[PDB]
């Protein structure tokens, strides 16, 4: 219904692109998932890693893309209608960045934003998914943003980021509950302590 | 048989990967493209963009996978399959970590070196086939590796790397016309300084 039943992380595969910014959504499905005890196992048929389990007491899958980012909706989409999950019950997690390293939000609705994984994705199943929006800074050009997704944060920033996700994740109890305007409310007002 | 008759460049597509130093052997294949007039065209049979014509008489096939580096193998493998081209027809032009700015090799056979895009064609088509190994230095690290080759070269390394790649353009014609030897011994006689 409400309930988010789907998480999807966006990012790209491979050691190489591990410890990147724009890998901010695997950081927080892969630390959800082990979080509730959740195998995240190879899944070829829809190109991607995925995962189902019990998250605070709702059968919960995780998936993450192994496309490359702007490919994501090669996986994402499939594997939405096979299982026939509706947009309304999907959150995807991504990096953000036009909020700030230890920013962090839920959104419902809107567009990609220049976000290129989800340029790949709206056109396909719509744009009524909720999206978990990790703030990852702006580097002030578009020539810098290219070497700024694909780096790797120093780490004050990354402790700031690490600090959002974590309380993102303390909030995912009322997400698969359904309870979205009230995760919306609690998620967005986080600041680093 | 001793003609090199299908030349591969190795990189990763999009614009936020365009000018980035992994892309080395897509800015030699480019460049030898127009050079000689020949189309790259999208090739979605073969996952890449591919063209076919003259270079100094012979009709000569070149290849830019667009499966990412590290599935290069998707690509190289099944076009040189359906076009039945032996390795020692082939060319492939990647960048090369153990070698300087502005220096560039042509080397037969041996392994992947580490590097992730020869390591996903070596086990299909097997180690006989013609490298040029385009020099983009190396980091301190193993750490620094991927920020490297991820990142675009400051002005005065990525100078030194297009006058080794136009050397080699000029050489060319020796590797079509199936002096080996010689193309090795010219290409790799260039000194960039």
């Amino acid at each position: 219904m409400s309930n988010i039943s789907l998480i999807v992380g966006l990012g790209n595969p491979g050691s190489e692109y591990a410890q990147t910014r724009h890998n901010a959504g695997f950081w927080f499905v892969e630390q959800l998932a082990d979080k509730y005890g959740i195998t995240l196992k190879n899944d070829p048929k829809f190109h991607g890693i995925s995962g189902r389990g019990n998250i605070e007491g709702h059968d919960v899958r995780l998936l993450l893309p192994m496309t490359y980012m702007n490919r994501s909706g090669q996986s994402v989409v499939p594997f939405s209608k096979f299982y026939q999950i509706a947009p309304e019950a999907i959150l995807i997690a991504h990096d953000e960045l036009d909020m700030n390293p230890g920013v962090i939000r839920l959104k419902t609705g809107g567009g990609h934003g220049g976000h290129n994984g989800l340029r790949d994705i709206v056109p396909h199943i719509g744009p009524n998914f909720h999206r978990l929006r990790i703030g990852i800074g702006h580097p002030g050009s578009k020539e810098r943003v290219s070497g700024h997704v694909l780096g790797k944060a120093p780490s004050n920033e990354q402790s700031l980021m690490d600090g959002a996700i974590d309380h993102a994740l303390s909030k995912v109890k009322l997400l698969v509950q359904g309870q979205v305007p009230q995760a919306m409310n609690q998620i967005n007002a986080y600041k680093p302590a």
